[PDB]
């Protein structure tokens, strides 16, 4: 079956768009994976757009529920050792932030499974910390977090020098599928916990950008990328090395690294040789972790309000796109 996930996710009515009495045009159905729009400005009630995908889901999910489905399988190919990304896609306010950084729920326990509001970011550290603590495995983690706008590299974690300075960029001779962006920030995590200040870190950054940066808030892909290094000895000196690489990726909504992604998954998808990493900033940094047939992830964010009916349909149609999944009978 495909590796490359592309789901759906819908969130609930805020209370902004209650108090502009905002009604929904979304119809979702996670049991046949779909979710459909209902359009008319005069009140139409003979044509709905119906999209399907490999989930659906509907606005009472939980985040455990999202990362259970889109992450797990995924960090289980990253601590093998593989190199995968996982996105997030959709316009500001549909719920990228929620999925990909959530709520924090400290002075509670945990199990990765039982934070309540964790988002994928740090669920997934949260993961890592207790998975490979329980198999008594040395490991190592790091993180970095970049911004691309009219592509161009911004390292949103370096503390000194960084009112606007770009980001360099060039592939490196030992994986032909791989860039060296040199003088990219590293941050060591030395327990689960300490990725909220990486995080406030980044967004601070962000925020600065925006007052730079015309339309930047929605004009910019964030790569936030966690190396994992891990080393099992075997009480005879055998060391077994494992590396790798999970890309958390913030897609801005399509309202160029957009164009030239969307084209590389739909590649992937239908095997056509020549897939155009190297079009864009972004396709090139995580051509090798859209490597072989590692698993990847694209999360679609939507408004159930029918004041954001373009925005979804626009959101909707490029997940289509990107993987085509024929709607089912009835
Ligand atoms: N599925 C959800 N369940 C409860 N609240 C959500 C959900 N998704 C988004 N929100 C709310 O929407 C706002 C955050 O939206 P955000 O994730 O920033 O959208 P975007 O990713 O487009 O910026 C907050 O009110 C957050 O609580």
């Amino acid at each position: 079956g495909k590796n490359i996930q592309v789901v759906v996710r819908c969130r609930p009515f805020n209370l902004a768009e209650r108090k502009a009495s905002a009604h929904s045009i979304v119809e979702c159905d996670p049991v046949r994976k779909e979710v459909s729009v209902r359009t008319g400005g005069l009140a139409d009630k003979s044509s709905r757009k119906t999209y399907t995908f490999d989930m659906v889901f509907g606005a009472s999910t939980k985040q455990i529920d999202v990362y259970r489905s889109v992450v797990c399988p995924i960090l289980d190919e990253v601590i093998m050792g593989y190199n995968c990304t996982i996105f997030a896609y959709g316009q500001t306010g549909t719920g990228k932030t929620f999925t990909m950084e959530g709520e924090r729920s400290p002075n509670e326990e945990y199990t990765w499974e039982e934070d309540p509001l964790a988002g994928i970011i740090p669920r997934t550290l949260h993961q890592i910390f207790e998975k490979l603590t329980d198999n008594g495995t040395e490991f190592s983690v790091k993180v970095s977090l970049l911004s691309i706008y009219n592509e161009e590299l911004f390292d949103l974690l370096n503390p000194s020098s960084d009112v606007s300075e770009r980001l360099q960029m060039f592939d490196d001779p030992r994986n032909k599928r791989g860039v060296i962006i040199k003088g990219l920030e590293e941050i060591t995590v030395h327990n689960k916990d300490e990725v909220y200040q990486i995080l406030e870190k980044g967004a601070a950054k962000r925020t600065t950008a925006a007052t730079l940066m015309n339309a930047y808030s929605s004009r910019s892909h964030s790569v936030f990328s966690v190396t994992i290094h891990m080393k099992e000895t075997t009480i005879d000196g055998e060391e077994l090395v494992k590396i790798g690489k999970l890309n958390l990726v913030d897609l801005a909504g399509s309202e160029q690294s957009l164009l030239t992604l969307g084209r590389v998954i739909t590649a992937l998808v239908e095997r056509t040789p020549h897939v155009p990493y190297r079009e864009s900033k972004l396709t090139r940094i995580l051509q090798d972790s859209l490597g072989g047939r590692t698993r990847t992830s694209i999360i679609a964010t939507i408004s159930p309000a029918s004041l954001n009916l373009e925005e979804t349909l626009s959101t909707l149609e490029y997940a289509h796109r990107a993987k085509n999944i024929l709607n089912k009978p009835e």
